[PDB]
This record gives structure tokens, sequence and C-alpha cells, in this order.
């Protein structure tokens, strides 16, 4: 299994990209987490959806926390402290 | 108790979600501050309602304020300075 | 003293409210516009009376002005360049 | 010198009033397109007087054109395209 | 055959860049961690594409693994455990 | 004829600055390490330009090879083994 993570750091245009060995079904924060080098201090958005509001970026904090995914991949915003 | 906040960050169209373990009889604009990375210079708005305007989107400013909600959600909208 | 002004941004539907610490008799568009992150550019207009068409939308410029209002409560509507 | 330009814009009810700072005598459509945000693209109608229906409402378009008023005050209707 | 790779080092603003004797058509990561002094530790990432995105980073951690280019240049971005 | 080769080495700060009895229009690496008291095993890095990226640090390994200059001077970073 394996989850393609688009992120993107801060206010930089191009987005990163990494793959990890985990299925979409199971991925967590901690996951995503584990494959930075600097995982702490940033805040971290996932492209997801709203019964209002349609497609929104949600916090999650949590490293035990499933990620929502479209057809394997997770879109991410990182915003650092 | 836990309080979902949607935001608008100023023209950006989609809107991010967060989620504050507080319950929304209870949540002010300090406690909407204190999970944003960098809370300062912006004017925080929020959906309302005026007796004579209906919805309206209102200026809280003061941290100690409370937050209006509908079924523990709020909608705001930032405008940076 | 505290005035209400719930003002609307071009052709928005939903107003804005913000509560400025000036008593409507005081209240100047100078005052208005210390409140607002981008006051310039815009045309400001204000309900207002005239003689003959009763009720009217009268644009304002100068900021030692002072603002139109009714039982403590402005109403404007911003028009951008 | 000042003229007062109260003008409806299409179907809205209420109308606008605007202050130029050219007296009456002198004022010409240029002058009232200076003040408005987006004079483009519109037709505008002035409260003028024929000889034999009274009065109507006449359509100006030359810039140079002087506007007819009555008492400093000029009454518009605007037709957006 | 040869490959140009410039690379970034962390936050350093300036590039550096160097000649692999690789055709670009077959280099692979390792044959770039060959020419690193230091190859450990550091994650890897290479201008590449996403059929969504558009230019993306991409991560690419296996040594036989093929490396992006464009017209016999690789760009990549070094981040330092 | 000299060159000013102004030379970093590894993470030291303060740089070197050696001057070698050759024009820069002729200077090449070979004549930089006979100057250098143990030239072996440390890649060699100057200050060059890159048509897309501007200025980068280029690395040279060939004796043979002439080094980019400015003015008559070399600026170069060695990274040891």
């Amino acid at each position: 299994g394996e989850t393609k993570v688009i992120y993107h750091l801060d206010e930089e245009e191009t987005p990163w990209l990494v793959k990890i060995p985990v299925p979409a079904e199971r991925i967590t924060l901690g996951d995503f987490k584990s494959v930075l080098q600097r995982p702490a201090g940033a805040k971290y958005f996932f492209k997801s959806m709203d019964q209002d509001f349609g497609v929104v970026k949600e916090e999650i904090s949590d490293d035990n926390a499933r990620l929502p995914s479209f057809n394997g991949r997770v879109v991410s915003w990182l915003v650092s402290s």
C-alpha cells in the first residue's frame, strides 16, 4: 500500500511530493510526520470536505488521526510556528 | 466540549477548519486566536445576526468576547493588515 | 459612547458590522476609515435624507465630516476603485 | 460653486447623492462622470424640459455637454449596458 | 553522456552545480549521491511533474531510482537531518 | 600575471586568500592545487554562472580545467572528504 502526499510549506508556491508506504485507508498524521525532517512546531492542514462549505482545509494535530484522501492522494498545507 | 471554527483568510476561496476543545457556549476570540499561528495584525469578523439586517459579519476585537455560533459552529473571515 | 456601523462592500450581499467607540453625535468619516484595513481608493456612501427624495445614499469624502445616523447606527455602502 | 446630483442606478429604488464642486451653471456630463467609480458603458439621462411634453428624462452622452439643473440640483437616471 | 545536477543545500540561496558522466536517461539517485561528500542523513527532492499540480519537488530515497530531468539537467533540493 | 583566489575550507567562516602568479585568463584547478598544502581528497567548487540559475558554485575536478573568475579573482569552496 502507498499514499502520495502533496504538501505545501508556508507560502512556497511549489509543492513537495512524498510517497509513504502505508495505504491511504490507514494513513495517519504520525505516518506523514515520520517522513518529514522537522515535523515539530508546524500546524498541518489537509484537503477535506465539510457538509455546508464543501472543500476545506482541515487542521489535524493528533498523530493517531487518519488523514483525508482522494484516490490515494493526500493534499496538505503546513504552517510553521 | 468542542467548537468547529470555519475561517476564511482574506480573499482565499477555500476555507480553513479548526476544532477547538471549548464548548461553543463559552468560546471566546482569545480561544480562537490561541490556535492560529499568527493571530496578530488581522481583524476578525464572525457570522452573526442583526435585528434589522439579518445575517451580518460582525467584527470582534476583544479576546475576552464570546463568539457567535450556530450548532457548535463559528464562521469567521480574517482580514490581514 | 458607541456607534454601530453596518457597511456593504461593493456588491456583496452580506453586510459587515463594526462598533466604533465614538458617540454617533460626533462620529466622522475619518473615525470609520480608521477601523477599516484598507480605507483607500473607495468611495463611501451613507444612508441619509433629502428634502425632496427622502431616503438617499449620500457620498461623503472628507474625513472631518460627520456621518448621518439613526439611533446610534450608521449604514454605509463602499464602492471600490 | 457646488452642484448636487441625485442619481438612480438602473432599477434601484434608493437614489444616490453626490456633491460636485462646480457651479450648476457650468456643470457638464464629464464633471459628473469624473465622480463616478465606473462611468463607462452606462447611458445617462437627466431631468429636463420639453416644449410639448413638459418634464422629460433627456439622454446626454457628450462629456462637454452642460447638464440641466434646477436650483443647483441635477437629477439623473443611469442605465447600465 | 553527461548530466548536470543543480542542487540546493537546505536554506542556502546559492545553488551548487555538478556534472555527472552518466546520461540523463539513465541517471539514478545513487549516481548523484556518489559525487556528494556526505550523502547520508539527507532527504533528496527533485524537480518533477504531477498530473494535477504541475511542477513539484518529488522526494526520491532509493539509490536505484531514476532522477527526473529536463534537457540533461536535474534540479534538486537537499534537506539535512 | 596574477590571480587572487579567495577560498573557504569546509564550514570555516573566515576565508583564505592566496595570490597565484598565473593570469586569470589561463589559471587552472591544477595551478590552485599546487599552492595548497594538502590538495588531495577535497572537492573544489568555484563561483560561476548558470544560464537559468545565475550565480552558482560549480564543481571542478580536472587539474587542466580553467577556473571561472571575475576581475582577476576566483572564489572557491573546498569540501573535505
